[PDB]
């Protein structure tokens, strides 16, 4: 009873060449496409790169593979994958893809009496995701998937999602787990791009990336912030206490300048400045402000001595106001 | 004599179609997995992902490869492995499964006279153990470990575990040992689940992970437990030492800034805080607060030098027994 | 009606031996090389090496190949790449060079009626580019790609760039963006080399690479900058305060030492000074120059204050001026 | 004069099963294994794994390879070795295994007229090494190498070594060469482990490492050392300077804390103390403890001063000796 | 035309063994070794490895591949090297070798009517070069490259290489480029090593290192001579300013201490003193001396103010002189 399926499928490759699309020199071939992302690798914002374990499956139709018996339907694995056609699909934007071949090889293959062919098959994808830390860390980020035919242009093969958006790429709900973003949505879209081998059409997936914040509150912020509050506290020091003063004064200004080379040591060297930077280079004016005025106070400390105490008296007012101030306006224009 | 076992294995390979699994169309085939972890490999928390070298081994019948002889079994290897069906099982969570190919492909096959296969591989898995580190380093994880059939559904294939719990999954005495993990238990579920493929039925193998602490004591802990005693010495220096009391102040608040950053380094760059954050941050507040406390005392040194010894003689009691009393709190919490 | 491809397809590869190239012992074979760069790889400066990502195609003529049909193309895949003849192609230059597999091996095939061949392949290259880093990061790099026969030497195969430079080496617009360089443009050669296997025609690309700086401005120039203006800061105050001028002195001195040991760790470990190296060192000099300007200064306080003063006072408008004029030779002769 | 070679191994080959061993169903296989070590790659503590590599041969008796030539002994390749049958033996410690492949796989394969078979195979182990670093670094480690048979048990396979011990296991004079360790001998054992799928023997090889000292005296101890002699020089300064003798206790304190840091970042994450930690905890109390005599001596300079210089001149003397006696009794202790 | 080179093709291949060396049991195989390296790659001191990129070139004779046609050489590719025989030629210190597959395998075939054969492969070797770092980093290195047939002994496969040594090893002009080496040259030679399997010729190529220096003078050198020189300022300083000259000599001990961590960081881990630890142990003697200095004047700047000021004036001197005096001995000691 079960050398009936022999029988089938040793008749359709039967004068059956794998080298040549369906419906060749007829009409064009048609290729529906879903993807199922079961985990969404981590994003190196180093390397611009954002790694993805996806189940990647295309369904079309081929006449060659009609047959007629008892079952309409025909799982199979990945043996008859390389005896059939498949199309020629790769990742543009993928540096580096590799399959999974354990325990055996990640592929599935399905034939109807119609003849429409579903390959499934699981990927891990190293894409390329280039990103705009001008914002930097309040920055969100468009991470996309671009894929189609490498040698069957639009006039042969065309790719087109099936179903709606939603149904056409389906994200795990424990897969998109990120340390340091969080996975708003996902688009869908399409486009045909011009080469000198033709025409070809390409899908297109991106993914809404909003990075989430808390990290660096507690690794740069925070620091930075007591840094400064820590500086003002100079203000509240008799001046004739030179050393004292200039211990408070020294140390902040150096310990922020470590500070900045510590945070841009995870961040990419991008050749320009971030928010973050810039919110650096306020809490370093507010420190090195602070050692200029105990400078001038100390050297206008004997001739006019009244207006040394009324600069250090005010100082202890204006320096809070003005630091505090400035983070509403900061953070505000960044979470706007 | 040795010829005869020839012919027998010839004649099984005869008329013998590996594309089809056995009882196609007539039953549902029927697997038996068991599993030893000859080593639970490192886990990787910045990575969110652990290594585990295990001998997985498949059972199931197929009648096709009845046979007659002397032997009631027929020990072989890897070479018959690729001529019979064997199931496409794969693991939902593998990040990237690798084979032992040294000497020889890690492989066992094994055929009794009933049709019972017994297939067992070697495998190293780096899967996926997402973390939730809210109680970090009293912290306890639930690394998972899914695999089940890629092609064919509960309707076609079944996978069910052999004989007990404690059978089904065995761990090396040896390989469960981790520089920052205690092995307490392995537990086993199952659980069927609905794609657009078919329904699954998923194996699942959970290892339960008791983090073990003493590292992070000698790392973090101490270092600010001493910082915060060594801050509190300023209060017994007398107040005219300005400059003195200086030094412990600011030099204790930069060493607990450049603790957390240090700290935060091998720990995963996750978005909140932990319990060894909230413990840097009391012992910041302590620190940073004897220096406010000498600030104060300083500013009031002449107008009012009464109360200034009050609360330096004071401050020698309260700040200890406040830092003692916490550290009984934290400790008796996350111990609890 | 398909059955005609299978027909020419199979009568081509009749009588055909793959390990003889076209036109052997009746002329020269001649190859067309075109590429596109779809994203110029990161550079490694530590190791001199710079990624990239081409679709490298390749065109020659094959009398073998002749056919006749009602289609003029025959659009194809990697599976009738190996069954033909194709050169030799190799990178003299590439480290390390591995082609993408998934979904499918990224390779195309097309014949026409005449006998012509366009062999399409997608490659990751690791190459190699030696720089000069005398004038850095006011330095230009050229790297290079060198690619050519193995086996077949100027005799038997030369390679030609098809139309015109613009044509013959295309780059994606987002392909050229790079954290520390900008891509200028491209240019494209040939030359002859001699080998003890006989002579070899070689196809040279050079990617035009001119460094954008502001990372290393915002990481070491300014800290250098405001280090050196901190010491100044001790001009300002008496000369009796002896241990707060030694506080700025001794903390820029070590300031200036460590950045100078945090600058080269990025960058690679070459035997020679830099321009970022004169530099730190110019700055290293104010800096310990002012420490040697207040220890003059307090050695004579007593003898002589009437000359202490006066160095004190002159030492406030003199160090800035010689700092500010050697920014303005210093940025001026490496940015003209 | 050379086809008769051809004709025998043709000859040997005809009516030939790879996939069944010899002597099966009449006798149990006999196997001899004989190692040379060609050098024994890194030791990584942090891993807990070592890499070495071997020329691994193994000897058996096949009565299916008898021939009658003019030649007593057949050297070959690895062409053949596939053709015939040979062991299945793996690395059961052997976290990750490669072979090497250039110019040509690295195996040899000498057959004999009686049948007895030489196989040598290279190898690249990268086998696991459980340490127990409690006397770090005055540790001794016996890192383990454990092979046999995957598939065939005890009952048709048996491991067994040639010869003595010696000849058994032999390491290259240069090869047993390493940075932070020393290859003081080796040792081989047998020993049968049982399993669900039968009874098998285990050829086990220890290598004795005694760890050198010398990088870590110049690395941690030294500085400790140094550090704590730092401290003991504010014993001589007068007590009025606070200032002074305040940067003495804190700068070491802060010294000996960074460098417990450092010294466990290369060491594994152990959740232990090791030898080295208590030397650097008790060098930790001297130089905290200084400080608390500075504190303890200030805070009674006023009331009676008597005790407070009998207590700094004393303390010149009591912590120069306990710091050196702890030595003696450290060193000697795990020195001997 | 071109048919007539398939008969030859086919002609050879016809009654060949590729399992069998030419002139077996009638002569010994002589192989003629040629090597050029297309580039030096970088030199691991860490792990004491170095890679090399080469095309290595094998010659010998085989009377099986005699030919008559028009011409007299049959130029081709790797596609035949695997139907005929080629010498298991490998590298006994390579740890890891790979070779170069895109876009075809880098291998080149010839043959001559009289049955000469060239084989080239190019080849990446990931070779091992042990060090004796007692002279660094004034040390010269001499890395060997080791190379001979793993299965044929001497007595079968000899060795030896072809012309003079200028010939037999190349090295391109811009290959040979380090950041931190210099080859001064190439060596060649040959040895006969017996073993338990036979007795195997060697063929040995060595390669001379001279280390460039100047990455550590500005890396380690410069800071340690200028931080002495800081700490010698203390000596101009008056005795009175005990806060002053006491941050000298705490900042400056702790800088050298933490410059030799730094230093080894990037040296490999071996346990013995280097030039350059001795250099850093002087100048670390020199500061600490220093210190030892100002705290003997001022325990005696009471009691014998008159020689305190003797010491202070005399040291402004000595030390310098020493110091100075040190340098030259040791630079000539080690340039010499
Ligand atoms: C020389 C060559 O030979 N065969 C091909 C080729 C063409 C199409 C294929 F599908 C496969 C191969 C080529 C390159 O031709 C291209 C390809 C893509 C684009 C293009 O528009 N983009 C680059 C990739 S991208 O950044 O994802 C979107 C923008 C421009 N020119
Ligand atoms: C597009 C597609 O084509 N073939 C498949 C497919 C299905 C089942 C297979 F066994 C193999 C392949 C798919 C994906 O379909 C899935 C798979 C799993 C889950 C699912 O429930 N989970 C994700 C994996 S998990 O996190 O381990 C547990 C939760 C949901 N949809
Ligand atoms: C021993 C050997 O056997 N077959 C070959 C060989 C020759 C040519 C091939 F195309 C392939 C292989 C060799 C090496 O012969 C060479 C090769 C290149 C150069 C040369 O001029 N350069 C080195 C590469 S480069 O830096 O890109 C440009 C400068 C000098 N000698
Ligand atoms: C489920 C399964 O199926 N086939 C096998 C299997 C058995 C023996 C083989 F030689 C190959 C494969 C298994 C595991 O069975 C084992 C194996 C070893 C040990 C054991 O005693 N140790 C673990 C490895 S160890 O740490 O080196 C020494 C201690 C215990 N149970
Ligand atoms: C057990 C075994 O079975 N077949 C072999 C074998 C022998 C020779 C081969 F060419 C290939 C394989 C072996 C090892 O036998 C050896 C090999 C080399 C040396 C030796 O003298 N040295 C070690 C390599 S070295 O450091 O480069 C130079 C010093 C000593 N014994
Ligand atoms: C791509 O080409 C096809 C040709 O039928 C056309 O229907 C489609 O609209 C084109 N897509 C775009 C985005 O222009
Ligand atoms: C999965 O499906 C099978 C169908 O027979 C059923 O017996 C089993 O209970 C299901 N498992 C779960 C967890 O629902
Ligand atoms: C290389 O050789 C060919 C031989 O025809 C010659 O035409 C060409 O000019 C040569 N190229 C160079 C750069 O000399
Ligand atoms: C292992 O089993 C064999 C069976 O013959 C026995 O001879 C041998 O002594 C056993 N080894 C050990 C260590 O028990
Ligand atoms: C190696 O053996 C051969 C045998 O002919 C001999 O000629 C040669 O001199 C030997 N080489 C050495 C270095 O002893």
């Amino acid at each position: 009873n079960i050398t009936i399926f022999t029988r089938i499928l040793d008749g359709l490759l039967d004068g059956y060449d794998n080298r040549l699309r369906p419906g060749l020199g007829e009409r064009i071939t048609q290729v529906r496409t879903d993807m199922y992302v079961n985990s969404f690798g981590p994003v190196s914002d180093t390397e611009m790169e954002y790694t993805i374990d996806i189940f990647f499956a295309q369904t079309w139709k081929d006449e060659r593979l009609r047959f007629k018996g008892p079952m309409q339907r025909l799982p199979l694995n990945n043996l008859l994958a390389s005896k059939i056609w498949t199309p020629d699909t790769f990742f543009h934007n993928g540096k580096k893809s590799f399959a999974h071949w354990m325990t055996t090889p990640n592929r599935m293959l399905r034939i109807w009496n119609d003849g429409r062919v579903l390959y499934t098959l699981r990927l891990t994808i190293s894409a390329e995701c280039p990103m705009d830390l001008e914002d930097f860390p309040m920055d969100e980020q468009n991470c996309p998937l671009k894929f189609g035919s490498y040698a069957y242009p639009n006039s042969e093969v065309v790719y087109v999602w099936t179903n709606g958006s939603t149904k056409s790429v389906v994200v795990a709900e424990d897969g998109s787990r990120l340390n340091q973003y969080h996975l708003m949505g996902q688009t869908v879209g399409t486009e045909n791009i011009s080469t000198s081998t033709g025409e070809y059409t390409i899908m297109t997936a991106h993914f809404h990336l909003k990075r989430k914040i808390g990290y660096f509150v507690i690794q740069t912020y925070l620091p930075c912030i007591m840094t400064v509050i820590l500086s003002q506290v100079s203000f509240w020091l008799n001046r004739e206490s030179v050393a004292a003063r200039t211990v408070f004064g020294v140390t902040t200004v150096l310990t922020m300048t470590t500070l900045s080379i510590s945070a841009r040591n995870s961040l990419p060297k991008v050749a320009y400045a971030t928010a973050m930077d810039w919110f650096i280079a306020v809490c370093y004016a507010f420190v090195f402000s602070a050692l200029l005025e105990f400078a001038f106070v100390n050297y206008i400390t004997k001739s006019q001595p009244a207006r040394a105490a009324k600069i250090d008296k005010m100082s202890r007012i204006v320096f809070p106001i003005l630091f505090g101030t400035f983070n509403l306006v900061y953070w505000a224009t960044y979470l706007n």
